[PDB]
């Protein structure tokens, strides 16, 4: 059958915590007055929740909740204690509250507002500067929930928001987040579309933080490319066909034979045969001033077929593409 895989960074981070800081099962959650919070709007609605805009009237401050459907109900004890695990670390959302909503009767989780800037905005706004600024304000988040024993398994642009009047960014939306333990076999139906990696495709079910840094990298792709999203696949088989148009068959060929995995022979007619493509054939006269040398370097380290080879978030910021960075 498949290989095993384990992650090269961070391995047994949760098996050194007591046994309280990852069996969220086991967790027993503190819960606040629902008279608090005062709903403003209804921000919007997701598969898992109702989003609202509110007031903490102890302090007129305002704050998000996030209200969650019965579906989400189940898994709701995972993100809470990943959430309160990560709390205060640098550029994660912080969890002010957990209340029980008396309509849904279910838990509310209340957050630190973030007025943040459009989406559209922010990609057709932010400079080359912006940019890598922004990438190195990500990578603190990911590097200290990696070093957490944590993947968040959902990076996308929807999932980092930023507020650019005060440079501030916070990664968002933890309900898809998972504790990593070695040897674990995971659900590969994580992360959106157009951000999955080789391994949640090839259905490569021992993965680790590494997942985050290829979404990562269809990410900074995207945004120095001009190209929303890089890899447009139009259902899970053809965004495979979509990589595999831009690194090339052999190396996804070698990645499969690593691993020792069963392809799904639905490929057969439809993978093809490509070969890897520069990053240059990219690169035109609308995106020329988001693209260099370091740029393209950088992101040919997070874009690997072969989860193991990618970049850590450490080592990504060590990268040259952040010596313009004021740190
Ligand atoms: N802390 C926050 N500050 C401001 N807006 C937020 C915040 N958290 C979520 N939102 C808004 O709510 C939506 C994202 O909610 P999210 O947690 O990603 O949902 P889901 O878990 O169902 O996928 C977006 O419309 C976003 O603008
Ligand atoms: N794509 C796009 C816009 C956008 N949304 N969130 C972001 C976070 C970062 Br880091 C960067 Br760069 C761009 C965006
Ligand atoms: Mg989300």
């Amino acid at each position: 059958g498949p290989v095993p895989s384990r992650a090269r960074v961070y391995t047994d981070v949760n098996t050194h915590r007591p046994s309280e800081y990852w069996d969220y099962e086991s967790h027993v959650v503190e819960w606040g007055n629902q008279d608090d919070y005062q709903l403003v709007r209804k921000l919007g609605r997701g598969k898992y929740s109702e989003v609202f805009e509110a007031i903490n009237i102890t302090n007129n401050e305002k704050v998000v909740v996030k209200i969650l459907k019965p579906v989400a109900a189940a898994k709701i004890k995972r993100e809470i204690k990943i959430l309160e695990n990560l709390r205060g670390g640098p550029n994660i959302i912080t969890l002010a509250d957990i209340v029980k909503d008396p309509v849904s009767r279910t838990p509310a989780l209340v957050f630190e507002h973030v007025n943040n800037t459009d989406f559209k905005q922010l990609y057709q706004t932010l400079t080359d500067y912006d940019i890598r600024f922004y990438m190195y304000e990500i990578l603190k988040a990911l590097d200290y929930c990696h070093s957490m024993g944590i993947m968040h398994r959902d990076v996308k642009p929807h999932n980092v928001m930023i507020d650019h009047e005060h440079r501030k960014l916070r990664l968002i939306d933890w309900g898809l987040a998972e504790f990593y333990h070695p040897g674990q076999e995971y659900n590969v139906r994580v992360a959106s579309r157009y951000f999955k990696g080789p391994e949640l495709l090839v259905d490569y079910q021992m993965y680790d933080y590494s997942l985050d840094m290829w979404s990562l990298g269809c990410m900074l792709a995207s945004m120095i490319f001009r190209k929303e999203p890089f890899f447009h696949g139009h259902d899970n088989y053809d965004q495979l066909v979509r990589i595999a148009k831009v690194l090339g068959t052999e190396d996804l060929y070698d990645y499969i034979d690593k691993y020792n995995i069963e392809l799904d022979p639905r490929f057969n007619d439809i993978l093809g045969r490509h070969s890897r493509k520069r990053w240059e054939r990219f690169v035109h006269s609308e995106n020329q001033h988001l693209v260099s040398p370091e740029a393209l370097d950088f992101l040919d380290k997070l874009l690997r077929y072969d989860h193991q080879s990618r970049l850590t978030a450490r080592e990504a910021m060590e990268h040259p593409y952040f010596y313009t960075v004021v740190k």
